[PDB]
């Protein structure tokens, strides 16, 4: 595949599909095809833990783009945790090797740098 942008989008969302349900056939399969088999495995282990936390997140916005050779997926989610729904942006930064992606850097951002952002 040269479709690293398309694959990175599907990869990012599929990782969140595992966090709610690590037994998802579509999610686990596509991750095994496009990313390393190591990546889907480390995701599903922690996915059981985030499910056991009961972290209800809701995927609001998905924006996938290139950053040199490394493809970045900036996805905004509203996470309802502790009874409070807050915006939390995950940037899954997929570092590529030839045709396939080996490494993924999940950056959990979310802070008040803005000016009175209307939540929901």
């Amino acid at each position: 595949m040269q479709d690293i942008v398309e694959a990175a989008k599907q990869a990012a969302i599929a990782i969140f599909q595992l966090w709610k349900n690590p037994t998802d056939p579509e999610a686990q399969e596509l991750l095994n095809k496009i990313l390393s088999p190591d990546v889907l495995d480390q995701v599903r282990e922690h996915a059981r833990e985030l499910q056991k936390q009961g972290i209800h997140f809701e995927v609001k916005r998905v924006e996938v783009t290139t950053d040199g050779n490394t493809v970045n997926v900036t996805v905004e989610l509203e996470e309802t945790t502790g009874g409070t729904t807050t915006n939390t942006t995950y940037e899954l930064r997929f570092e590529v090797d030839g045709d396939t992606i080996r490494r993924v850097t999940v950056t959990q951002n979310g802070g008040s740098l803005e000016h009175h952002h209307h939540h929901h």
